[PDB]
RNA sequence: GUUUUCGGAACUGAGGCCAUGAUUAAGAGGGACGGCCGGGGGCAUUCGUAUUGCGCCGCUAGAGGUGAAAUUCUUGGACCGG
């Protein structure tokens, strides 16, 4: 658990992909290549009941664990890459990813860039649901 | 008997003369011609993310889904990332 970069030289760099339906939220912490991840805390693996698995509680406090699990390895600041569901359905964030990253900022993680990385297509396939839809 | 002037019909030649014969170009149409215009058509071609699937790589206990749940997928490594 041991950086190479001196802590008071800069900062550490890594990279959080805040992905947020509207029944979870994914908070995946990997490396800049994204091919090695750290860790990835979910929003329902920190309430034992599928009713607040979404909500802004339980993704406030899924900051305040991966943060706590990457403060030890030397890393101080992220990049965050706000993802929505997408494709063909929905393309605005989940409601816990405005509190997912307010909790880490006041958690003590230092921010970088933010950016969006929705997965907007060009043109799908035929959304799920009938033509009179979810009636 | 006959040919005629004589009256009719019929054919043809040289003609003479006519004020010698054709309204207009529809704020109707057709066709041309011109520069263009357009998600008109047909054939061919080229692209785009997404979705899904498969292989690899990562790290993992849930993931989906719901007004709320469950059916479902999931240490046989799903989900999530490359």
């Amino acid at each position: 658990s041991l950086g190479p970069q001196v802590a008071e030289g800069e900062n550490v760099f890594g990279v959080c992909h805040i992905f947020a339906s509207f029944n979870d939220t994914f908070v995946h912490v990997t490396d800049l290549s994204g091919k090695e991840t750290i860790c990835r805390v979910t929003g329902g693996m920190k309430v034992k009941a599928d009713r607040d698995e979404s909500s802004p509680y339980a993704a406030m406090l899924a900051a305040q664990d991966v943060a706590q699990r990457c403060k030890e390895l030397g890393i101080t600041a992220l990049h965050i890459k706000l993802r929505a569901t997408g494709g063909n359905r929905t393309k605005t964030p989940g409601p816990g990813a405005q509190s997912a990253l307010r909790a880490l900022a006041r958690s003590g993680m230092k921010i970088g860039r933010i950016e969006d990385v929705t997965p907007i297509p060009s043109d799908s396939t035929r959304r799920k649901g009938g033509r009179r839809g979810r009636r």
